[PDB]
């Protein structure tokens, strides 16, 4: 057996910044599409289209571009509504931004966010996607299988 999904979360609202130099915004589009598709055939309910496109920025901007992203896609959202996810694509070594921006998507916009490594991003394997799904699954309040 593997994990699976018993309740599938709901992402209706998401976003993706990149944070990777080695990554193009249509690759970022790609992973994105292939990650939305892996949650949704695993049980979510997980809208195939993002709020904005997804950005490329540099790790020193992590603040502004979190904020000024967040901001802008919040304002384009049908009232009353929030973003449910944002996916972030990191460099495989990336020293303090990921601890940054936990802090900050935790704690200043209260926004779940997903972190994924460069390397995987390349390799968009079904193994990876599907433990990735897996992940976002029980950060928006769904419910997974356990093993033991």
């Amino acid at each position: 057996m593997n994990k699976k999904m018993i309740n599938g979360g709901t992402v209706n609202n998401w976003i993706c910044i990149n944070f990777s130099r080695q990554v193009q915004d249509n690759l970022a589009r790609t992973f994105c599409q292939e990650l939305a598709q892996m949650c949704y055939v695993s049980g979510m309910a997980f809208n195939p289209e993002p709020v904005l496109p997804p950005v490329s920025a540099r790790p020193e901007q992590v603040e502004k571009v979190l904020k000024t992203r967040y901001h802008d896609a919040t304002s384009k959202l049908s009232q009353g509504k929030e973003i449910d996810l944002l996916i972030v694509i990191l460099p495989d070594n990336n020293g303090s931004l990921y601890g940054d921006l936990k802090r900050i998507c935790e704690t200043e916009l209260g926004i779940v966010s997903q972190c994924c490594l460069t390397k995987h991003v390349f390799k968009m394997s079904k193994q990876y996607m599907a433990n990735v799904a897996l992940k976002i699954n029980v950060k928006v309040g769904g419910r997974n299988t356990v093993l033991v």
